[PDB]
């Protein structure tokens, strides 16, 4: 038993850590095989990022201006492109760690595992979540951009995010694998503010289940509800709506249970319109939202990779 | 900027990470050059598990009776010993992927990082801290003993928990490295409870340190408290005392952030009195405490 933030095993991505070097500009890369995946502002120098132009910079670039180094190893840049804002570099040497892997654009409210580099060493592995407004509440400085964040399926590497920036109010911001950026943020030196966040409701309700097994199940209610209705009430607490999708993969933990996804929302929607009334869940008092119904199951089923 | 419960990257160990299994009983096991670390419970059946003679079961078992496996592959253990409550199995092939490492004993109130797995394979990793009654609130399941805790210094790995038992109220507990467990806890199937818990007050101010970095100040007051009259507080509350040292390691924090550690007491005492009201810190509405001044130095360096 036991609940806690848990992220996968980072054995697999450490191995596809490097560090990319343009000039002064240095940052972390990804080399899956035979091509290195990183920010493309490394082009960059410190005046450029103020108002870049990466089409104009990228022209005035040439494969030796690109240093790939695996540790203290060069990794000789034999070809270079850009896709939107990730620069993409092959290299003369298939990384011979290179798992089995896709590029995935997770959804807000997912979760996913961030292997948190600095000169393309591994130092920190946290789990985080897509928030509904596109930024992701994690831990980075300077030095941190390239740093990948993953999922771990059977034994493919399901990588999903390239860190990129760090907003004012302290969030951060990042682009998928193919260097389209999460939410309406640019790659440019500017202090860029988010839209107003929310709580995720499908995390929420997986808590609940959490909380259902381990025999807490004081919230549960005779009450029912449309999903339309609870969605419509859901967004008056700052509760994202919830999906198709969502429903779908709350299936698991409502047949586990016995509840079924909509009774289990009226039980939330309960919670939200009269509160707790003193109380917890699992011991707080504060509804968690950055677990998954997948984190809930594999952390309480232990599935392995 | 940013703070999160952040674990050391689980690469080195993840190559160690074996199955052994000895009759109908499995569990993880740590290959380290030419050995295989494991739970010593391995070689006990379900009937032995109540009153184990450990030294009697392990006479009565040859190498043949321990199967080891690395993956797809077969280790033969050509030896076993024991060394309290973990078993030592040599076999005849040294692990390539062993990295540089050291068997360390853990002290209360300091973290490690947990990796947790099942039939030999890492399932998942997490931050942890060895609770003042050495006790330890992490996420274990059927089959996570012989997982291993750990902490990285440059590439050296350190030792200091394998997994063994969950106590009935959810806290689970273990050994180091030497099969010395943490704690007055026995490898015996018996439910067992551990001594009163308290609160490891250095790693609440360091946690709040954290905060004040990351642009959260509600907390703080203009007065300042004595040592003494701070841990008079804290000791009624049921918190670790404050010692010097202590108050010496947070000087990086107290220098970065200019709050001296006696006016961060000041915060904690009027917080333990008066509680949060409705409000959060770092996203808590708790008092935090599984954060050292090191993992909290960590992450909020030069923010
Ligand atoms: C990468 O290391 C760049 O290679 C960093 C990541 C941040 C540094 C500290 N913590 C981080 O997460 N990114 C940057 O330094 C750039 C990214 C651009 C060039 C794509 N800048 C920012 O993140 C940035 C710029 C501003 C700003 O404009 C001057 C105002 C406020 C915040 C801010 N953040
Ligand atoms: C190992 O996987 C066994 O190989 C297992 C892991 C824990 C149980 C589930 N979650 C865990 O973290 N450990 C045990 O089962 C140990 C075995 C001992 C060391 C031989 N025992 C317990 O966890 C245990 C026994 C009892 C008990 O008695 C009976 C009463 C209440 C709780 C309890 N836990």
């Amino acid at each position: 038993s036991g609940f806690r933030k848990m992220a996968f095993p980072s054995g697999k991505v450490e191995g596809c850590m490097v560090q990319v070097t343009c000039g002064t500009t240095t940052l972390n890369g990804l080399w899956l095989d035979d091509v290195v995946y990183c920010p493309r502002h490394v082009i960059c120098t410190s005046e450029d990022m103020l108002n870049p132009n990466y089409e104009d910079l990228l022209i005035r670039k040439s494969n030796h201006n690109f240093l790939v180094q695996a540790g203290n190893v060069q990794l000789r840049v034999i070809g270079h492109s850009m896709q939107n804002c990730v620069l993409k570099l092959k290299v003369d040497t298939a990384n011979p760690k290179t798992p089995k892997y896709k590029f995935v654009r997770i959804q807000p409210g997912q979760t996913f595992c961030v292997l948190a580099c600095y000169n393309g060493s591994p130092s920190g592995v946290y789990q985080c979540a897509m928030r509904p407004n596109f930024t992701i509440k994690g831990s980075f400085l300077n030095g941190s951009c390239g740093s990948v964040g993953f999922n771990i399926d059977y034994d493919c590497v399901s990588f999903c995010y390239m860190h990129h920036m760090e907003l004012p109010t302290g969030v951060h911001a990042g682009t998928d694998l193919e260097g389209n950026f999460y939410g309406p943020f640019v790659d440019r030196q500017t202090a860029q503010a988010a839209g107003t966040d929310t709580t995720i409701t499908v995390n929420v309700l997986a808590w609940l289940y959490a909380a259902v097994i381990n025999g807490d199940r004081w919230f549960l209610n005779r009450f029912t509800t449309t999903l339309n209705d609870f969605n419509l009430v859901a967004m008056k607490y700052n509760y994202e709506p919830l999906t198709q999708d969502h429903v779908d993969i709350l299936g698991p933990l409502s047949a586990q249970t016995g509840i079924a996804v909509l009774d289990m929302c009226a039980s939330l929607k309960e919670l939200l319109q009269n509160g707790m009334n003193g109380r917890t869940i699992l011991g707080s008092a504060l509804l968690e939202d950055e677990f998954t119904p997948f984190d809930v199951v594999r952390q309480c089923s232990g599935v392995t990779f």
